[PDB]
């Protein structure tokens, strides 16, 4: 796989991680979770909101990491990735107990996909906040002992510290929730406003593309029409895309399968290095910039995206509309329906469910009138 | 040291275990858990003085959205001729994996030290993440109503089956310490628990007629005298020797189900010395860790609040420093209840006044009588 970086092997490692990150030209990350949950035409001010009151009491408790550097004679790419499996322990007996909340699913799912629990509540790796850390960086404060035993507690946040500070960019695939997440668990409790958040956000990480979002932009809009990321590894493959060669750099474990937050990311990275590349007909480029900090949004009325650098596009309500339809329908299905309007774009909300929205208002009340003959659909406007 | 029952060797070995109920003079149970609580400390808890309903509803609000995830059962049957008692033991990993894509999807909670103290103790999580049995309450069965499927309908209820199995023998349910596992068993096999006390006293006993916990047991005359610490683990060393005698026991062919073993063990112990009616009195009443116990099958008792009085104080006392404190009132018994106070037991009920009285003149500490919010 990549590295599986544990409690009992994270100190003797962390120095190979700590020159991946600073040797590389990216890395791509993955989180895996306790869960998701315990929409539609919520304000992304409602969604986060939404996702903050019900999601992040879940763990982020397997984290996939993936470093990719440009080697400019064999005009290949060199790999690094790893799996760190972190586990709030408590330190202490005075120390914050966590709560944190299982949903049954997503563990069966992990079941199914050979993870082993025993490495994230036996071996997880401890780590501290921001809070955790200064408020104790005072308590042990006025012979070379504890100091050294403070840079076991915070743990695991000494390898976010790294790419937080490294400036480089981060990559994700519909990453929305592990960025939340990977905030909320390492440097402090989501705050009440999503303006604050987008603040928090680009400080942790300065540089954020989210790969799910390229591929559902022109020219990929057109060539591409699912954005999964097994799906979209396999589109990438083909023409008019071509898949760079990926190298594991030496004394890493290469892939040659199941899912891993690790595996995940490495995967992730190469779909953007193949979207990149065929942008140019680099990896730091002007090409790929509109992308920066833009976070994927799922299951939404207008909104193409996610701003971090704050704030986001109206909707333009006046352009959507609701549709539903059998679950055996796939995107195609959706375009040449709508293909009387000319170019649209997609939000699937369910399996039988998706928002459209159309170039024009006119439009829309067209569409609506032609479903007045139709029985396969049916199309909206307010709910 | 029971049998290993999981997911895919549950079916297969179900008949094993209705037998071993079946033919049993009782059983004894324990259940590991998810975590013990979310908000609230430990000793917050168990506050030492709070009356049942409020225990109740402390224990409903703050523990009963951790998983019971492993329950442990030892079945035992007395044999006449070789004076010996026979047993069967069991380990079963229960996970709510969910049935369908409709089906709930449970949400449990975890706490990170009862996960960590558990791992300490050799658990395997993938046993209950990976290879859980599942299972349904009495809803969800009902209600996943409207060939194959009249045999994935007793594959959804799964793990319940043990338990309305146990349920139905009317036989005895020896546990230590076992308000929790209770709780837990019928919240996560039966439905919701109730809003108040008396609806869950009802509830308890149509799951188990016939309960008795061995701490209460080893918490009353005679035992209260022979034995000074009721922690299951030190409760079977004493258990071992005189006056009593270690039941000879034997099997027919630190898990819950080892505890089980244990906790009947020390029932037996326990049962032979008193020499069932002698046994009676103690069914159905529940161990309370602050007054012991809970029902009696209702109602519990309304003790002598007077001579008890609570204190607030300096961090950095401790246990002697209040012995000190009240010496004028001879031995005392104390109950900590965190980390700058503790209730404090005075011999007579006027003595709290005069306490209040000595301490107008103190700033260190303070004191209001138990009467107080
Ligand atoms: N933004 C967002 N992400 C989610 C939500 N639910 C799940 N995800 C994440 O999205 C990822 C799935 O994206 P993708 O691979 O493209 O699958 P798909 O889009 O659902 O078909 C998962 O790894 C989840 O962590 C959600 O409500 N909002
Ligand atoms: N703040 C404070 N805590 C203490 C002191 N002495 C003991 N403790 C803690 O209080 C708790 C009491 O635990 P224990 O000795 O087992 O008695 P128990 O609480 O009734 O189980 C322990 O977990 C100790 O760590 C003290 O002087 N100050
Ligand atoms: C590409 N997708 C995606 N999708 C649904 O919408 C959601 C979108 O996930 P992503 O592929 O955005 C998934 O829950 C999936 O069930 C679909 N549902 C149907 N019926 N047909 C399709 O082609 C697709
Ligand atoms: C000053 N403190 C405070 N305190 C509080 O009592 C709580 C419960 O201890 P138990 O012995 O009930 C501890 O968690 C702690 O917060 C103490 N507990 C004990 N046993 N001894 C002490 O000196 C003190």
């Amino acid at each position: 796989g990549p590295m599986e970086i544990i409690r009992s092997n994270f100190k003797i490692n962390l120095h190979k991680v700590y020159q991946a990150i600073e040797e590389a030209d990216f890395f791509a990350i993955d989180g895996e979770f306790s869960g998701i949950s315990d929409s539609g035409f919520d304000t992304p001010e409602e969604r986060y909101q939404k996702l903050k009151k019900h999601s992040m009491d879940f763990l982020l408790f397997q984290f996939g990491l993936c470093a990719f550097k440009y080697d400019h004679t064999d005009s290949k790419h060199v790999t690094k990735s790893f799996n760190f499996y972190v586990f709030p322990k408590p330190f202490s007996r005075s120390s914050p107990d966590v709560k944190f909340v299982c949903q049954s699913s997503s563990i069966d799912f992990l079941a199914s996909q050979g993870f082993d629990f025993n490495k994230v509540f036996c071996s997880g790796i401890p780590y501290l906040n921001q809070e955790e850390e200064r408020q104790l960086r005072e308590q042990f404060d006025e012979y070379t002992k504890e100091q050294e035993e403070l840079n076991d507690a915070v743990g695991f946040s000494r390898v976010i510290h790294a790419i937080a500070n490294s400036g480089k960019l981060v990559v994700g695939h519909n990453m929305l929730l592990d960025v939340m997440h990977t905030i909320h668990q390492f440097y402090c409790p989501l705050p009440a406003d999503l303006n604050e958040f987008k603040e928090m956000a680009i400080c942790v990480f300065p540089r954020l593309l989210d790969t799910k979002l390229m591929a559902s932009t022109q020219p990929f809009k057109d060539i591409i029409n699912n954005t999964s990321l097994a799906e979209l590894e396999k589109r990438l493959k083909e023409t008019p895309f071509d898949p760079p060669k990926v190298e594991s750099a030496e004394g890493f474990p290469s892939y040659d399968q199941l899912h891993e937050a690790g595996y995940d990311a490495y995967i992730t990275g190469l779909c953007f290095i193949s979207m990149a590349n065929y942008l140019g007909s680099s990896a730091r480029s002007k090409l790929i910039e509109p992308f920066f900090n833009k976070l994927f949004l799922m299951r939404v009325m207008d909104i193409p995206y996610l701003n971090l650098e704050g704030p986001d596009l109206q909707p333009k309500r006046d352009h959507v509309l609701h549709v539903t339809f059998p679950k055996e329908w796939k995107t195609s299905d959706l375009y040449q329906l709508f293909s009387a309007f000319g170019n649209i774009q997609i939000s699937w909300i369910d399996d039988t469910s998706a928002f459209v929205s159309l170039s024009q208002p006119e439009q829309v009340q067209i569409a609506v009138n032609t479903s007045k003959y139709a029985e396969s659909y049916r199309i909206q406007t307010y709910a």
